[PDB]
């Protein structure tokens, strides 16, 4: 997770693990009812500012093997290229959302508004994926 | 929640998952007795002031879908114009009780009181909803 | 909750529903045997300096409606004057026992002493409802 | 409990009620073995140097109200006076190990002074009332 | 695990068991299902940047003493030169991989260096024991 | 438990309940299975760098009344002298090895270094009392 500190600089704590398995705990599988973990993961997304690891431990503990397969590749299917269409360029899909470690600094501007598509891609591969 | 910090600056924090759950799981369900939740979500709306995202979050999880609308619903009926009167004004509705992210910056007077004026609200809401 | 922080500033957090719980579940009810709750309460008035709002979310937690009620209810009954004798003037009785959230800052002197006075009113009335 | 803060500054923050109901938990009572009790409380009379209050949660949380009693008189029977001989005296046995709240102030030499006095008769009454 | 704190302060904190206990309950051993906990493991080197003693805790608690054995081996069997090749010199797995507690310092970027590499190992060792 | 501050003073914070308890809890008696509790202490003696207070809290929680005697009783047995040699003469025993509370200051080299020497040989007395 991300907040921005008393000082104006962003700072970094990784996930409680209490959170993750509560929040698998407390609601059906992706499966069985996806809406459940899609607004439950499309809040986190928000109030918890993830980091693209983050988004891996979100995603690999809430969901099945099957299902975060199912919701990465519907994320990469809603990436658009700068003409606001869709895009299977190879280098286009993985910039926007890359399935190895990015090297995105939170720190700087271009580091945090990699996040906020990541973030919004993974939201509509859920979405998606549901669907 | 957000909590005024060392420096007389207000710093936010994420709910932890354990007292979302604990609120839900001690409380019978809004429908069945709105009273408890409604008493309960006015205390923390208080003592832990929070964001608009909090609100989503806190409400989302103590409440169905079904009920947060009745909810919600109740609330921007709440609204009043700058005469005393209730407003059905569009425009005014929407900045006093939006129903998507508004950009309500807790740094400034602006938005804190903004978001003073949406606690209210929600909570009129659940108060009107409950009858 | 209050705490001196290290910048000999005053430092909010709220209290923890762990805690409100755990310490509803390990003892009667106040109607059961009032002693066990008002000693724990009055430890906590102490150990955890809370604000008017967090005195609300405690009562309002451990103790039933009726309860709360003819806690409140003495408390308000116990109130002195500046001669130190029992007033019953409705102006000394509102400013040191208020039933509806009071202005009261708890980085003004005024404030702080304020709350002190409401705690150990409080304790009387939990005190006084419970003989 | 109290510890050093980073300028030397002793620092106040109360006991988790998680800790508290743990220790009650994992131990007989102190009438079953007094030893057991006895042996945890003194390790925390240091580990979390905690305050009178802090005490007198310790206790009310540990022992039933007729255990904490014969432990305080044992205390107070132990309290000694400046010829480091026993004293019955009840100024200065009240000075030495008041049953009510004393206006010790932990950032003085002379309140923690009488903190330290506190807790080894505390100890000592524990071990007394034991046997 | 480490952390980055204030303007680029590394502050080191031992692991919660909390945390430690969950992932070993919430996963099948590493010799059932090794991917499981290579996952989990590799997502923790990261987000928790643990130190090698964090490191040997993490391993030792998820993984039988074989299992942990076995990794170690094949850390070390992968180590390689600072030209990028691989070597088995006794020195230079040893400096990279140490079997013993080294004296590594996060202060300095020697020593964050060598963590950064141990931890690489480490995941090496896992997916090739895994295989 | 101790850890190191950015400005490289030691800082020190009691055990929490939940860690000790869950050791205990996740692991077989010290006279089951020595090994077991033996390389958890190892690990938790580097990673809180407990002091002489926190090491009795590990040694009471985790092992029983008898097996913590025969614990104290082999570390004793195993202390060395000023020319790295055994020695059993009370006073170097007692100063190494003490049974009462020692005046250790952890910022102080001595103090540290009869930390460190205490948690080692503590090691030593588990691994011989396992044997």
């Amino acid at each position: 997770p991300l907040r921005m500190g008393g000082n104006g600089q962003l700072q970094y704590w990784p996930f409680s693990s209490s959170d993750l398995y509560n929040w698998k705990n407390n609601n059906p599988s992706f499966s069985e009812d996806p809406g459940k973990l899609t607004a439950l993961i499309e809040s986190v997304l928000t109030t918890h500012q993830p980091t693209w690891d983050d988004c891996q431990q979100l995603l690999g503990t809430l969901l099945t093997g099957e299902e975060k397969q199912r919701v990465l590749l519907e994320a990469r299917k809603a990436v658009r290229g700068n003409d606001g269409r869709p895009t299977q360029l190879p280098n286009e899909v993985d910039a926007a959302f890359p399935l190895e470690r990015p090297d995105w600094d939170y720190t700087t501007q271009r580091g945090r508004n990699h996040l906020v598509l990541y973030r919004q891609l993974l939201l509509a591969g859920m979405q998606n994926a549901g669907r």
